């Protein structure tokens, strides 16, 4: 015995791993690590839900074996073929001598392409298939493009458990298995960060999945990342997804994202920020030299209005701002939102036009003022006052936006 | 005068005129992952008064905020609680701008301000713990808190408005547009409040006991700190309660933290087995590996652990440099003094890291090093070794629970 | 005495500062720090050439004072108004009680806007003005947009010194003042990095400035960054600028720039790399998770061909690759060069089309194969062979490009 | 079989089948700013032979390169010089793929390979310094180099082709498509060759003396290393000459390095004055501040300095944790043993960092701590203090020059 068995509810065990050390994960800055949660269901047909990424294969296998001999597992349910939940299967899928791998057709296709699994036995399920595992039954809820074509939730009607896989997840390494055992506001913070960064462009798919969830009874949501959900905290998590899925998740908040070389665009950004704050909005300033794209997604996600700024560098915007806009564009996080642009230049104003074009045509933001504010080389008190006034207007627009899109 | 700052009246006649340091990430070696702020306050009274200054890069912003409230030549008093650069260094170049002001501080603070910053032509008013400064409707009192955390450290108290200007006290390195804890997630503010305590104040519990004793003697409705958000109502009660428990050594949790570094991951795998053992007792368990952590987080977690473990493979006849740094830091801050502490690690040919860690835990940190052998092994772990690690963790977890029971609030 | 006087040639003293600690400088990764070199000319009219960035004002003033009382300086020549050479003047320009600030009209304009300097005495020079300073005279060579509109070189005909300011510079912190006292190949390395990152888009302006330099005699080039140049090493530095200015600076070299989340685009990149290597080219692989835009500029600068790769992330390329392309585009470093693109996708191939468009229309590279190589989810031996073959073709194209554009 | 690797014949019948690790940036705590490679070699002879393996993540690439030269079932010998994971860990999962191979190594290497990696069904041939392995036209000899840098470390020598397969020996953490030093900037390769020596081998000069003695007895035309580029001709002469000087303690330069950390920059400014003093003597001077440097660079520079200084302000009654790490690392590597060493630093109320640095330099590093007082000051420097620092630097520079003269090659 060198693992602790962790029964979370009667007959359902956490057999995942905590990734204490991960700091960059597919470009997400996981400042608090993550976990790859897998579950063991102690029933007539002993069942494993999901796997883990491949450096942790032996730890995963050890926790399963502590519950049930690997050769007595009957079913391994795979919700999603992504490596963080999957990749252990490439070299380890055989240790489940007598198991059937249970998944949808699209999941089975991706698993084979990724990891091979040439000798595996399959059971291909769908949204009408009911799988008897003894006392319990399992249903399968395809959630295509939430966030992959193969994404699935597994639902146990008897215990009222949703195995939501990436759904309801947070990149959060902890020894606690439930949200309510932590600071719930901290878990909700990471839950929103996960939503912004991974799910941002899939609000429509979320509406569909929440609609399905609303037709069944759920007392527990066991996610594949971070902590799991029950009772009141579970209510909060569901409500946040619900508002987000309807575009009702924004706050009276302005975020300014920028980079700067000699600090003048930064000083203007501070004056604009005070203007926005004067309207009663929360204001956040994110400078790419001290921030990252993961935080840009987090804050733009629930901002009522945004500003992006850069001085002109080599006839365009700074690369860090190009990265941030690419990321926000891909994730659709500012679509329809008031968006302002400003920046210094030395001889030819190019960054601001480029930012404006990207916000308007790329992000489909509400670029209400295409001129923005530009200045040659240095600010002055009058320019600071102009930035402040633009901030007042931006904060007013954020408040009006939130009212228009209110929950 | 063009308007480019928002006036921020926090309570009647008291304005925030500080700055938010959005970008700072390393601050005297503190990993300020969430930035900080240098809070300064303007009191609108018959003698217009400024409390504290800010770090020199932000001087013009600070002066701009003050001038929006009152012309600089009409400021009568600038009260300085602390001479450290983050609240003071703008005075070097800029103090002359307060044409008519007198700088008000204790003798120790004046000595330090002059050595650091010059202020050769400044007008001073030297105060002590018996001085009442009249500023109009309000008066101000001064509470020296020496070595909380500098010899010059002071609090300023206003009896009429029940305000404690606590300077570094009650601070958190937290950049936000919010001025009050209750406007934020209070649990998040408390997390950073604890990180600040662990990293800046850790060795000063006796001085905190003294300071809390004095504060207990007067009514406080507001604590306006010089870093991060300020305190009122219920949230203020929480902040005070944490300092009180910590000053008495009653701040610990049923929690085990393992701090380590590893080169090929075998010391890491043994750490995981130990952690599960500890978790089985009902303790929270945190693993901090120095390649993905930092000394600021080491201080945070060791602060409120009931027990700790430190681990390293042998590298060149000693422990890994990252673990030496973590131990230096923890020793200086006294965070694990008296606490159950365990050590383990791999070696190739000569076991040196674990003996060196044990000696440092026992003689440097003055931890409760109950097992001076620890667990060592050559090159690789086995299932038997993982089991031994797990069992050592169970015992460590039990010792953490015992330590907390003995020191309970 | 707490500074060492550093006479570099008779009557000419280094009075700059070494910035040992700087690691990020206007977005340039200065892994080896930098220096802001200023010079004191001991003549009848004691003269200072350039200033320094503003945290180092007192150290600069101290080294000058060690040579000559600050109130006995007659001239302060300013080549360039950028903060790294300038910004000390804002709060310190007055310490030169009896000095005249000598610069071109555009330099004077930028200095005032930046730093104020309201009480300063000016002498506005131009490309025909000769300034007597005693034994020596100074001439002024405007080098507009090398790299700023105000950029200037100062030339002393008697001593045959070119004070080239940013010209001939390298971000290199050392106690050595001359290239030949270091490892010259190391200095040339940083010299090329500086060229790629700061001067990349100004080859035309470099041809003009080298033409002017070719009309006068230069024994020493005293730069404002890093080490200075004489004799043989000086010949190397001049020759590299000359080739670069004519587009003759490329090597038989292929650089592949990419990011990857799960490593399949990375494995394909390795096979492509071996294909290019087989043709006799040097091959460099730069992965954005372990590289930076400064290194991307360095390597694309002298590559004969390039490849950019990314899997599809949220219907576009990864943000780090968007940043790299923005930067390379701004700097014009791959204009006209063979350029290939490839990458994995899960369901909709978008990164490769976006990379192709950016390379073709943005960078104006020679995108000879717009399809590139794309694959769903995972490589296979046949796909690796396809990547290898594309690499052979890319390396052949790099060699043909170098031959076409040969020195 | 699809073709997706280039065969890379380095010399007649000897092929590079290693991997270039383009992305590695931290390697067992070494800051590998330029990546590395794990070089393995295939010898085309009557008994097809592989020298060394690679780190497990790169196993399939390594096997692909080998298979392009020879089917895996036709490999007769796999020679293992060293059991460390970077050259060996692919064997854990993959060793069975060499169906017909015998693993050839010393007894110590076999013991370590089995403990690390299992290899339960492997066929072994245990060799020693008197064994000649016939592989066809060629024979192979084995040169144990214990503690250069592991107990199992070995070189393999081919007498017919005059090849030394030196494994970690002569290595550099350098990722490049070039296989030979002379195809690169040789000065750059030598820089990294020195960084490798300083960081990996620093404490093993005696073992290097032994190894060079043995190598001197045979003719070597090629040194094929397991990291970075390999050596031939003139460049090979340079590499050998550096190891020779270093093994004899003759590797130092007229060079002073100052290693420090600072919180508010006054210790930093004094460092600059000291550095100018040192520079005035004709020494090169390098300043390394831990917030912008790393222990790998500290090792690099202290390696070939004739004198050093270490500095820190007092933080919580001791030196800054970053400086404790740098000293731990330097102590373990023995890089400043016998070298003139100076200490200085600011303090606020109680001078603790400088005494702690002096004790560590003197008793831990066994440096020549000629002035145990150093320079300390409260809070801030003055022109007089800068002058004192400058003078201490002049003296340190003179002592560096003297140390180099005494130890000259
Ligand atoms: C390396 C560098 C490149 C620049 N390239 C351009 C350019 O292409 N066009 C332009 O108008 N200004 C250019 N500038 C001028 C900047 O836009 C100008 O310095 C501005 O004031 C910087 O704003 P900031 O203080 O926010 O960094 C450049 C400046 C630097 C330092
Ligand atoms: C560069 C390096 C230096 C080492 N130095 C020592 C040493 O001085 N003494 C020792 O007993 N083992 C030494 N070792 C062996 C390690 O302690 C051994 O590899 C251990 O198993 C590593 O533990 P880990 O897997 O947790 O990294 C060294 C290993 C490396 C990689
Ligand atoms: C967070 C994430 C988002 C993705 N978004 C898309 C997408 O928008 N379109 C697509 O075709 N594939 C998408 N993919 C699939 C990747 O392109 C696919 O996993 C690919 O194989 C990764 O290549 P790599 O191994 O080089 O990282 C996404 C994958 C992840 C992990
Ligand atoms: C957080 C912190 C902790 C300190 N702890 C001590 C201490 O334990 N003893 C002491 O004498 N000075 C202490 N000091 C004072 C510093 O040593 C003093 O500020 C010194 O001038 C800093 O040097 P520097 O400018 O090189 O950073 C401390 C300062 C700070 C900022």
């Amino acid at each position: 015995k060198y693992v602790q068995d962790q029964e979370m509810i009667p007959g359902v065990y956490w057999v995942g791993i905590v990734d204490w050390m991960v700091r960059i994960f597919h470009g997400y800055h996981t400042d608090e690590g993550s976990s790859y949660n897998s579950y063991f269901i102690d029933d007539e047909c002993p069942t494993v839900i999901d796997s883990v990424k491949y450096p942790f294969a032996e730890e995963w296998l050890s926790r399963i074996a502590a519950c049930c001999p690997l050769d007595k597992i009957k079913y391994v349910v795979m919700n999603h073929a992504e490596g963080d939940h999957a990749s252990s299967l490439k070299d380890h899928y055989h240790k489940f001598t007598n198991a059937t791998f249970v998944c949808t057709k699209k999941c089975q296709e991706h698993l084979k392409i990724l990891y091979g699994m040439e000798k595996a036995t399959w059971l291909i399920v769908d949204d009408k298939y009911t799988l008897k595992i003894g006392k319990r039954t399992l249903k399968f809820i395809p959630v295509p493009l939430l966030h992959w074509p193969d994404s699935t939730f597994t639902y146990c009607p008897e215990d009222k458990i949703l195995f939501s896989n990436d759904g309801f997840g947070q990149h959060y390494a902890t020894s606690r298995r439930w949200a309510d055992e932590c600071d719930v506001s901290h878990v909700m913070h990471l839950f929103k960060e996960y939503t912004a960064n991974i799910l941002g462009l899939f609000s429509a798919q979320m509406r569909k999945a929440l609609e399905v969830a609303s037709t069944v009874e759920i007392k527990y949501i066991l996610s594949a990342h971070g902590v799991s959900w029950r009772g009141d905290a579970m209510g909060l998590a569901i409500a946040e997804y619900d508002r987000w899925s309807k575009g009702q998740h924004c706050q009276k908040k302005v975020t300014v994202v920028l980079d700067s070389m000699y600090g003048t665009t930064h000083r203007m950004a501070l004056a604009l920020l005070d203007g926005a704050r004067s309207t009663g909005c929360e204001t956040v300033l994110l400078e790419m030299t001290s921030s990252d794209i993961t935080k840009v997604a987090l804050h733009t996600y629930d901002s009522g209005a945004v500003a992006f700024a850069s001085p002109t560098l080599n006839n365009t915007m700074m690369p860090s701002v190009a990265a941030a806009l690419n990321y926000v564009r891909g994730l659709t996080l500012i679509k329809g939102k008031p968006a302002f642009a400003f920046g210094a230049f030395g001889w030819s104003n190019r960054a601001v036009p480029d930012i404006v074009a990207e916000l308007r045509d790329g992000c489909k933001a509400d670029v209400y003022d295409e001129k923005g504010i530009t200045f040659k080389f240095n600010y002055t008190e009058e320019l600071l006052e102009q930035a402040y006034n633009a901030g007042v207007d931006l904060g007013k627009r954020a408040i009006a936006y939130c009212e228009k899109n209110a929950p």
